[PDB]
């Protein structure tokens, strides 16, 4: 069949028209920020929320920096915890880009939403990022941090969008070898899971849908450059096996049909459906890969919002009982 | 890609089957009823509901017999109605089959679910049923009726699994066409949409998926067996022009991926799109057709109940919208 878009998702389509591939990051971070900071939209219904800035040190002296958010009017309340990795192809993003989907999140699902500002490549390569958000896990889920933040770690989530996703799998494989039954539950919005470029999303989209096989390229290039590393599950996770995919935590898995990394994210969530792992996998018709990092929310960005809050709810009811509480 | 099916929908697949081709409706039917009873997980963990039985006297002396579900201590609480047509492909299905959905649908959205027993074929043709769910949702409309049941008709929605997805969506197209703006939404849960038994689903998921071509081949010859009223877009919404299908209510159709109807589904949900309609249209992988009308309910049934609750949340929030 051929796909019919959205009119807002058909709107960013075409309106792409510059090639981010041929500057360096810095320059393109920053035209990044200048297009959510000059859109006139940008701030047109934005939600509430009670913000603050937090950095956790580790032991040699360096810092991981938390942008927490939470509901106004819940300063005596303990909240779920999401831990949020933000797409970007590990390369850009930021709390801007990314401003909407957790304000709308964190007021939609009433939960505190950390947010890892993790370093971004080329300037560290993989795994450093990665290393980052395991350790941010680690720090919310640790009951005396918890309490310092007013969330509870029974509810600890992750969740991340596009190269975020990615984060999000590999952080889960990674808290599973070390042991640690801290995360429960993952959610994967049309994650990167691998590095095939000629799967059959990605000749079919593979140009004018915002995200291009290009733009993958570059990505990637940036992020491992040396190609013999991309075959580290922790890169590249479709490329695990069953059994290294056991035990992870509950999935939702969310798809866009028009989306070169469409066919790697379904394949990934067949394996961890093979795996035995709870998983609910979508596949969101006529939208395409990025609404969840401009300035504006879509209309079907808010209902796959919707649908990841009523999925969080199910989640935390079944952690609830049996008791924590 | 090969499909792979989730462990409750792979038994599904995988079990013991009886032609029912084979047997007369009427025997199906039965067969059906039983297969429900039997069963002794049917009534385990089974919500707790409020049930009134009703019925519409409609203006040809004929009735139809409504269920409504609501939770318990709503007596006197006015709440959304969720009109609901079951599947069955306009042969089968009944209050039983699709009980445990229906019940699980009332305490979740914590509405009133007003199930239409409407007429079964072969023992009626398209369009009977057709008509009788329109007349349910235009007595349901009716502010005098609704307030007899409690219910607040600005919020009224409709949904419907398979030949109900069918029957959903074409009574919303009628409605249309009388002038009537009486429904808010519609849910489409892996709706019947055409008559190509040759899409790519259709010949991918033809057998061992247990809803088969065979059967809908059956379930269309007992439905409409004058062909010629196959062309009509109340029997195949497919089949419609853009045009026609402007300004319908917003829209949630669900799919799945291993089945024979996944197709049109889909086409329909583009066509609602194309037309400039409120549409979510999702399709669920590792899934197949009929979990909606079994003893039990699979996980993945429960996790698309969630998505529809929430859908439907939204949906009472914007139409209440304006009043601020």
């Amino acid at each position: 069949p051929t796909v019919k878009l959205k009119p807002y998702c058909q709107n960013i389509a075409d309106a792409a028209t510059i090639d981010s591939t041929q500057y360096p990051p810095e320059v393109v971070r920053k035209a990044e920020a200048a297009s959510i900071i000059d859109d006139p939209k940008a701030l047109e219904g934005l939600p509430d929320v009670y913000l603050e800035e937090k950095t956790i040190n580790r032991k040699n002296g360096s810092k991981i920096e938390l942008t927490i958010t939470r509901p106004l009017d819940t300063e005596n309340q303990v909240l779920p915890p999401i831990v949020f990795f933000h797409g970007g192809g590990w390369v850009v993003g930021s709390k801007l880009t990314h401003r909407r989907t957790v304000y709308e999140l964190t007021v939609r699902a009433r939960a505190a939403v950390i947010f890892v500002n993790y370093s971004l490549s080329p300037e560290v390569r993989f795994p450093t990022a990665l290393e980052e958000c395991l350790d941010a896990v680690v720090w919310v889920a640790k009951e005396e941090n918890a309490k310092s933040i007013n969330v509870d770690p029974t509810k600890l989530v992750v969740a991340g969008d596009s190269a975020g996703g990615n984060l999000s799998a590999v952080v889960c494989i990674r808290a599973k070898q070390l042991g640690l039954n801290i995360i429960k539950g993952q959610v994967l919005i049309y994650p990167v899971t691998d590095d095939n470029f000629e799967t059959d999303s990605y000749k079919q989209f593979a140009e004018n849908y915002y995200l291009t096989r290009k733009l993958m390229v570059w990505f990637f290039d940036h992020y491992i450059p040396d190609k013999k590393d991309r075959q580290s599950i922790f890169a590249c996770p479709l490329k695990a096996s069953i059994d290294d995919l056991r035990v992870l935590p509950r999935a939702l898995v969310i798809t866009a049909e028009a989306d070169v990394l469409r066919e790697e994210g379904e394949a990934y969530a067949r394996k961890l459906i093979e795996a035995g792992n709870d998983v609910t996998a979508v596949r969101y018709l006529g939208i395409i890969h990025g609404i969840f990092n401009l300035a504006t929310l879509s209309p079907t960005g808010s209902e796959i919002l919707d649908h990841i809050v009523a999925w969080l709810q199910k989640t935390w009811k079944l952690e609830h009982h049996h008791h924590h509480h």
